[PDB]
């Protein structure tokens, strides 16, 4: 029927009529007023019951005839005589709008619901959360009006007890008594927590008005909030967002909840507070301004099992006030104080009059509720006692029902409640079992709850002895948490496709994730030979750096502050960054390439700039220390890292910032120098003693003390562990230098351009001249170089060392300038000659017209020379990202340029045949105008003064006016328009330039570590060197013991002034001395006026002990 | 003139996208050299005879719940942005630091009050 | 993988990006008509380029006139005067109406057989021609203008002019 309510739910309705007492009114014609007055003793009048059984009934007089056996006459119960039926009610109870639109749920359900029942329909129909804490509030109805004071308290604390555990909230519903404050404290601080505060008011469908305005099935009711002035019944507050409503009899009988809802509490009690804590909700009882029914209830449920405890207030004046004068008056828990019964129970009458004789009755009560001190809670206003109820709700979950520490930790870590669980768990005398704070590091870890991670370190937790295999094997293998939906994806594309459906994941798969990640030649600790082995055996089960096992962890399960806090915790600070830089940005990149519905890229892209800014900080925090120090931090290897390098993984990572920043272009500008000391030097001696060899042993150089941050060769450390430096040191130290093999290789291209100008522009016979050889002899062996940097260079997969190296604009160049030469030496070596004249052998012609555009080629690369400077080298790259960026006003100034030719052309020559010369017509003319030629006489064709005297004709004069309006179009709009392109987007090309051109100077250096000494007319001696030695048998930086030592204790310092140094940043700014002030400014007004309370409750006693 | 120009030309150049695109929906599938094959059938299914977002009942209620829940984000983050701005905690410390300024010469006064029954308590 | 064969025909060529290049194909295969029409040697019966041309402009010029009385608003003198508040809407009812006035002095004009171009009717209508054809490739920029980069340097040069106006003057 399309209602799951109809179905379950219940509705109920007095069908069998017996009447009231004895008595109708007045009005002596007895035979009609029996109907007009007469009550049922359901409790509605016979007039309204409608009774489509005994509606006939009601005709002959009424149902059951007369006297009836005066003890038959007490027989309605609501089980016998009362019929069930389907739903009636269920919808929205829309409040008229005040603040906001205020929406809220009600049912209209039974007494004799099942508790199983009631349960299903909170959380599965009405879509709500299951809590982890449940305030049921209790007081007495109709009574009034706490203080201002103490509603601002009462009000504050019922919240954040509430938001910060997402909580339900269960009143009496209706808008006397309780609910009125519990929905004014809504109203004070709501901040929109109703998403997180879940009010259920649980009323009756009696004394509740308009009740016969929420009938309806599926209805979204509008109901008023207007104090109906002769009325004297109850509204609902406005401030709830679900009702449950019994009903019993009908309108009166203010009694048929009380079971339900205490037996919702049981219900709640039962269901575990989440799926790795074995405790049950908790509920606690809040007591405000009470009543006589209230003592049967606070006692209830103090003898019961499990013991649910009782928070009671002060201050509001009723029996919440007993329950805190009683309790006050008591030591532990024995009977009494000194005999003072007389005091106590004429307090208890001055609330209700008893009158000494049921006063005693509730005495019996108060001596039951002092006797379980330990499960009462009474908050004490105007001493700050225990600070905001909200801490003594949660305290009093805790203190009563006696259980361990670590189930009052746990607890605390569902509600995500740290500020209890310091100063009420982690008290001074608490004792804890030995696995019991494992236990809940292994439960915070899951449930990302980074706070008690940092709270369970700093009290004993070592994560060296707890983060063991299988342990970490389950911190990847939950679904209890916020999870990755990308680490599944990854998995199987590193395990070739096959998926189990459990698959409990390995760390052999995770290794084989971050090989893939981290790319290149990474080894993981995972996928070694050590690790296999001693996982296939199940201390050596644990980990040496727990540390760098997590902070994977926590980045492949995109939990980004897990990470920030455990990358503060643990060595190699600087590193762990750029690791992370690195895992980011390859997730980043696989999820573009993924069929995702939620893409997170560029979630992950930020997580990766975060990181990756914190490796620059750290660097300029190290650089501004020590210069030299901090150049040693970028080569030292790792160990942990798969022996990578701070510099390969920011360089890995593409991460400008780090290899622009001015420490390593200092490391980089040394080992350009290699083993010349380039400070005391001059570029002209380096040059100059390539020319003349023995002027290389007038050269300065460095000492090995001046050296030690220098990464270096095998063999040249070899050289540098023995004025110094003998003869034959001085020539292995020169030509090795990356800067002499430059300048090398730079002489040896001029001379190459030198005799490739002279053989494209002298006359060339049948055989090439030596000069020609030269050329190929350079260009093939130059080629041969090429080749060699492809094959050895970075990465296993031979088709990966292909796409890295077409990726440059020079390298793509030289392909076609390489290819190209032989393409023209072919044509012009291997072709038949003539004999009698030059240039009528066309094959000929072909291949010496490809020298004289190849050579283009060749002069272009004397840029790629010139952007080794600091000064022309960013703008040579600017020129590129200059021409990409005008592409588009260069477009439209050749669609001008059509829009003018071919008009021109048509207007001009009228008579001309189909050919191709005509589109060379159309462009030719318009283009040199752009740069100058206005064709002077050539406009006005019909002018004496015309060079073209045979064009003139009909209609020629129309081509000034056209040439008019281009020229303005081009240079006056588009040539200027194209100017200030230029201007206003210099500044940021001239900032990109800079950065790309000192990023690529690593790429650039580190290759002349291995190119050879001798330059490409010469460098095939070189490699018939290099598969001598390859066939018959980069730099690192060395350090010794002593100086690892001192290079891990400069890590560790930097680090540590890092943080100090944010810290002291962010305490002294303006911005946060302020608002320290406003806080402090805050409470200092509240104490004033409150010691300012107290001084004027002093003077009450000057006017008496001055009489 | 450059940059004013051209934010200028930016907002109307993505302002009038939408008159663009939204004709594209009402074009013919075929182009201005075979279109008349296109204005045959226009003629000829008016004689003889724009877009809509359709949603589901459960749909449009999850929609008028986020139309609502984005104002309420929208006027919470407004006023915490007042009230923590550097400009209003000044003056909400201004304000209370006169009040103060008030009462302690004002309590001062009533402790100056204490002291005529020192001397005389003392005596 | 759903949506079998017939539903992708109807999703292809109804998607707005769709229509553009088709549009924009057939736009740049009539300029390049258009281009040969106008360079190469006319004779008294238009060529097979020529009717080609003419078969556009006229069918392109049907379909603007239904985008005027098939728009927005119900008045009919209110369709007008939003339409002709775009630039290249009020540069293609000059270029419409000059290409058939310049067709009508082309095509309807009594030939000389012994001369091209001693008709000084002829003339007239091929030189509109030659000038109306300007009208056609600065409606490429009208294309161009779909792009996001090149799309706000169209829109900018037009406001640059209006801005240089007295600078020019002087
Ligand atoms: C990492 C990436 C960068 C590296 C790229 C490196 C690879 C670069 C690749 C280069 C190869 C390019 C193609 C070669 C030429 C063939 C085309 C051609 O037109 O041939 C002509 C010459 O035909 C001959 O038979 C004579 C050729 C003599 C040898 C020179 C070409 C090969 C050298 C390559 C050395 C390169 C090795 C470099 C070291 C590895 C055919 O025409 P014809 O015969 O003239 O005319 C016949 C008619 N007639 C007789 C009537 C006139
Ligand atoms: C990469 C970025 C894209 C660039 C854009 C596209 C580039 C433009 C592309 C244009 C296409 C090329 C036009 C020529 C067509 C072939 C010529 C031919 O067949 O014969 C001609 C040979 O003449 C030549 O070969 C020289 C051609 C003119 C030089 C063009 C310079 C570029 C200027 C514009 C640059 C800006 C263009 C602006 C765009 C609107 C001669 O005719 P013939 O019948 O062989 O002999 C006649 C005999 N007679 C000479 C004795 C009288
Ligand atoms: C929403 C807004 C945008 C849409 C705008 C759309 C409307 C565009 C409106 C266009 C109309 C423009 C005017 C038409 C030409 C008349 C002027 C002229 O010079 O005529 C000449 C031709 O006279 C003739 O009689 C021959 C014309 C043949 C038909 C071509 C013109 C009409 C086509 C229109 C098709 C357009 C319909 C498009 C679809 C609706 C008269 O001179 P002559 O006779 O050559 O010379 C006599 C002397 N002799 C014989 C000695 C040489
Ligand atoms: C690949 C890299 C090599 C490295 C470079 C060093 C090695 C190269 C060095 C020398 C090789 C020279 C070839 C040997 C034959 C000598 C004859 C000769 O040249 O006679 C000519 C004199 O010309 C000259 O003296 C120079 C001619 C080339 C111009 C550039 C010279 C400087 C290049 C290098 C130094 C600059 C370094 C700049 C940077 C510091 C006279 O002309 P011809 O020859 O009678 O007539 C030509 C007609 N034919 C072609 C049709 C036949
Ligand atoms: C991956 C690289 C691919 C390279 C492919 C290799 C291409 C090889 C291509 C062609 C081979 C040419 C050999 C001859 C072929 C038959 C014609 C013939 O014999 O002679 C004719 C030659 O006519 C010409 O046009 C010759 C030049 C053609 C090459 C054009 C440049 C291509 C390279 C672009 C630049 C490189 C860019 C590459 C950069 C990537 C005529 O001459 P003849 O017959 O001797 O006699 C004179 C006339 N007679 C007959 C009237 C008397
Ligand atoms: C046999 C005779 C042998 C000698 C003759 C040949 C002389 C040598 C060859 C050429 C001329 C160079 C001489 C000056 C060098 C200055 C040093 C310098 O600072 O270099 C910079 C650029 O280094 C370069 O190499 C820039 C490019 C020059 C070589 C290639 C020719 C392109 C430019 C010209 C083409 C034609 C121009 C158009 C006119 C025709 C690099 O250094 P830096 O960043 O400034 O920082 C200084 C510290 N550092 C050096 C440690 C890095
Ligand atoms: C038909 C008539 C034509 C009409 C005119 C129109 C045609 C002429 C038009 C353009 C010609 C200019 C060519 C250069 C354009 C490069 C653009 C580029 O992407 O550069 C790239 C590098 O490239 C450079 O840094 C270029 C360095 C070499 C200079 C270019 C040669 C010009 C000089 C010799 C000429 C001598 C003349 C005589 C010889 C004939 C940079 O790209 P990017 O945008 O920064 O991308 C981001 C970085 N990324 C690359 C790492 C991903
Ligand atoms: C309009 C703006 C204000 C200007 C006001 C003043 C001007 C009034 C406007 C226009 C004047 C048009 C006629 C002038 C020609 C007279 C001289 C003549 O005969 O010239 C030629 C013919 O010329 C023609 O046959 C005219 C061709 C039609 C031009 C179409 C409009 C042009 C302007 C665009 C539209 C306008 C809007 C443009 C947007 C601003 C010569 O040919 P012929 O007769 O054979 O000569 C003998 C040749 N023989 C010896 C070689 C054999
Ligand atoms: C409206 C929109 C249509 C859509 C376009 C497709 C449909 C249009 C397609 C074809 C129609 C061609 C007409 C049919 C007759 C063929 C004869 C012919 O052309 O011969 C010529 C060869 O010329 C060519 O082959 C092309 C000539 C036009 C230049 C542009 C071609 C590309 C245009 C379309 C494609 C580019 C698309 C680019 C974008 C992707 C030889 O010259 P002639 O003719 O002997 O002499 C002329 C003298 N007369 C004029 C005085 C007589
Ligand atoms: C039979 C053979 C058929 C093919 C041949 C014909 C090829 C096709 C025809 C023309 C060339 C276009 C090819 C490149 C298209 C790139 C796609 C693109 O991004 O387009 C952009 C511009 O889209 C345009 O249409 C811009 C204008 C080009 C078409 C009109 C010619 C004017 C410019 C040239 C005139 C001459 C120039 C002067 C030199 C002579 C729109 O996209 P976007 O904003 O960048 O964003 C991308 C996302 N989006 C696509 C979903 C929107
Ligand atoms: C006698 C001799 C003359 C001497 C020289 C002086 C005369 C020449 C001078 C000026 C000529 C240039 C004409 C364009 C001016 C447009 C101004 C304008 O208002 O643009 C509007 C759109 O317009 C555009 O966006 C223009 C786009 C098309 C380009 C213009 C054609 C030029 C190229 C072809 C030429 C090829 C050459 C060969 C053919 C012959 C924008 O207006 P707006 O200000 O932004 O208004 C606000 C927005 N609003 C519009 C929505 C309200
Ligand atoms: O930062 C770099 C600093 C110096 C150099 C490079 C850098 O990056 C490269 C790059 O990229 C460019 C992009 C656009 C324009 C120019 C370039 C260049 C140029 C270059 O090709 C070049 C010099 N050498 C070889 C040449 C022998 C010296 C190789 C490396 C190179
Ligand atoms: O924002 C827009 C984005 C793209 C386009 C437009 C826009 O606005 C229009 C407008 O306005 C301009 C003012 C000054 C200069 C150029 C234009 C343009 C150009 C244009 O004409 C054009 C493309 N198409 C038709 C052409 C088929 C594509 C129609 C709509 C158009």
């Amino acid at each position: 029927q399309k209602s799951w309510i109809e179905s379950t739910l219940t509705k109920r309705e007095c069908v069998y009529i017996i009447p009231s007492s004895k008595d109708p009114h007045r009005c002596l014609p007895g035979c009609q007023i029996c109907q007009q007055l007469v009550r049922c003793f359901c409790g509605r009048l016979v007039k309204q019951h409608a009774c489509f059984t005994a509606s006939l009934a009601m005709k002959y007089s009424d149902v059951k005839l007369g006297e009836h056996f005066n003890q038959a006459i007490e027989e309605w119960s609501v089980e016998k005589h009362t019929e069930q039926s389907p739903t009636d009610a269920y919808g929205v109870i829309n409040f008229q709008g005040g603040s906001h639109s205020y929406r809220a749920k009600y049912v209209r359900l039974s007494y004799d619901t099942k508790p199983e029942i009631i349960l299903q329909l909170l959380l599965k129909e009405w879509q709500m959360e299951l809590p982890k804490l449940v305030i049921s509030v209790h007081g007495g109805m109709q009574k009034f009006e706490l203080h201002p004071r103490i509603k601002q308290l009462l009000g504050k604390g019922l919240i954040k007890a509430a938001v910060t555990t997402g909580a339900w909230i269960l009143t009496g519903g209706v808008n006397t008594g309780v609910a009125k404050h519990v929905g004014d404290a809504l109203k004070e601080h709501a901040s929109r927590s109703s998403r997180k505060i879940c009010t259920i008011g649980i009323a009756p469908w009696g004394v509740i008005e308009n009740r016969n305005d929420l009938v309806g099935r599926d209805v979204v009711a509008p109901y008023q909030t207007l104090l109906n002035p002769l009325s004297k019944l109850n509204v609902l507050n406005n401030l709830h967002s679900h009702f449950i409503l019994v009903d019993d009899g009908t309108v009166g009988k203010y009694g048929a909840e009380v079971r339900l809802r205490r037996e919702l509490e049981k219900t709640i009690n039962q269901q575990r507070i989440h799926a790795r804590i074995g405790q049950g909700v908790p509920v606690v009882a809040l007591i405000f301004e009470g009543g006589p029914n209230v003592i049967l209830t606070v006692l209830e449920y103090l003898q019961e099992s499990p013991p649910v405890p009782v928070v009671v207030c002060e201050g509001t004046g009723r029996a919440a006030d007993l329950l805190a004068y009683i309790h006050k008056q008591t030591e532990e828990g024995g009977n009494l104080p000194d005999a003072a019964e007389p005091d106590i129970i004429s307090t208890i009458k001055k609330t209700f009059n008893f009158g000494q004789s049921e006063a005693v009755h509730l005495f019996q009560t108060m001596m039951e509720c002092m006797k379980k001190k330990e499960l009462i809670t009474v908050f004490h206003i105007g001493s700050e006692d225990h600070q905001d109820i909200d801490v003594a709700i949660l305290t009093a979950l805790l203190k009563g029902t006696n259980a361990s520490a670590f189930d009052q930790l746990i607890l605390t870590l569902a509600w995500d409640r740290v500020d209890i669980a310091k100063n009420h768990v982690f008290v001074y005398g608490q004792q804890w079992l030995v696995g019991s704070l494992e236990q809940a590091m292994l439960d915070a870890l899951v449930m990302d709850r980074v706070s008690f991670v940092k709270l369970l370190i700093e009290n004993g937790v070592s994560m060296h002895k707890f983060l063991t295999i299988p342990r970490l094997e389950e911190l990847y293998n939950t679904k209890q948490g916020p999870t990755n939906p990308m680490l599944f994806h990854l998995i199987r594309d590193v395990k070739q496709g096959n998926l189990p459906p459990g698959y409990k994941i390995t760390l052999i798969d995770i290794g084989l994730v971050i090989e893939y990640l981290m790319g290149g030649t990474y080894r993981c600790t995972y996928t070694r030979k050590r690790f296999r082995l001693i996982y296939n055996s199940l201390e050596t089960k644990r980990f040496p750096y727990p540390l760098n096992e997590l902070l994977i962890w926590a980045c492949l399960m995109k939990r980004q502050v897990m990470a920030r806090f455990l990358w503060q915790h643990g060595e190699e600070s600087m590193a762990k960054a750029l690791v992370a830089c690195k895992i980011y940005r390859s997730m980043a990149y696989e999820a573009k390439q993924s069929d995702l519905v939620d893409d997170t890229s560029e979630e992950l892209k930020q997580y990766s700039n975060d990181f990756g800014q914190l490796a620059v900080e750290l660097l300029e925090q190290s650089f501004r220390q020590d210069e030299t120090m901090a150049m040693k931090l970028l080569t030292y290897e790792l160990k942990n890292w798969s022996n990578s390098t701070c510099l390969k993984l920011a360089v890995s990572s593409r991460l400008r910032p780090f290899v622009a920043h001015t420490c390593t272009q200092m490391l980089l500008s040394d080992m350009w120098m290699g083993r010349l000391n380039m400070r005391k030097n001059s570029w002209y001696k380096v040059i100059l003693s390539i020319l003349v060899p023995p002027a290389i042993l007038m050269l300065e150089y460095k000492t090995k003390a001046e050296m030690s941050h220098i990464p270096q060769s095998q063999d040249a450390h070899q050289m540098t562990m023995e004025k110094k430096l003998p003869i034959t040191r001085k020539f292995y130290a020169f030509y090795h230098a990356p800067i002499v093999k430059f300048w090398f290789n730079t002489l040896a291209y001029l001379g190459f351009l030198m005799l490739y100008t002279f053989v494209v522009l002298v006359k060339m016979e049948q055989l090439p001249s030596v000069q020609e050889w030269i050329v190929i002899a350079y260009i093939f062996t130059y080629a041969i170089e090429k080749v060699r940097e492809v094959f050895m260079s970075e990465a296993g997969k031979i088709s990966q060392k292909i796409k890295v190296w077409f990726s440059d604009y020079f390298n793509v160049s030289d392909t076609i300038a390489i290819i190209s030469f032989f393409v023209g030496f072919g044509l012009r070596f291997g072709a038949k000659w003539n004999y009698i004249n030059a240039y009528d052998n066309h094959v000929f012609v072909a291949g010496r017209l490809i020298y004289c555009l190849n050579i283009i080629f060749w002069y272009v690369r004397l840029l790629d020379f010139l952007a080794v400077n600091q000064q022309a080298g960013p703008y040579v790259m600017m020129i590129g990202k200059m021409v990409a960026n005008m592409f588009y006003i260069v477009v439209i100034m050749a669609l001008v340029l059509l829009s003018f030719g071919v008009p021109r052309k048509a207007i001009l020559y009228p008579h001309e045949e189909p050919s191709w010369s005509l589109a060379k017509d159309i462009v030719f003319h318009p283009y040199w105008m752009i740069f100058g030629e206005v064709y002077a006489y050539e406009i006005d064709v019909c002018a004496n003064d015309s060079t073209l005297p045979t064009i003139c004709g009909p209609g020629t004069w129309l081509t000034p006016f056209l040439q008019a309006v281009y020229l303005f179009v081009q240079y006056i709009i588009m040539v200027n328009l194209l100017i200030a392109f230029f201007n206003n987007v210099y500044l940021q090309v001239k900032a990109i330039s800079n950065i790309v051109w000192k990023y690529q100077r690593y790429h650039f250096i580190m290759a002349y570590h291995e190119k050879p000494v001798l330059p490409p007319p010469l460098i095939i001696l070189s490699h018939i060197v290099s598969l001598f030695c390859c066939v018959c048998k980069g730099p690192k930086l060395f350090l010794t013991e002593e100086d690892q030592k001192k290079l891990h204790d400069f890590e560790e310092q930097c680090v540590e002034m890092y943080f100090d140094e944010k810290d002291d940043k962010f305490n002294s700014g303006s911005e946060e001395r302020i608002r320290v002030t406003f806080e402090r400014v805050e409470q200092m007004s509240i104490q004033i006026k409150e010691v300012g309370d107290r001084v004027n409750y002093i003077k009450r006693s000057l006017q008496s002990l001055d009489s």
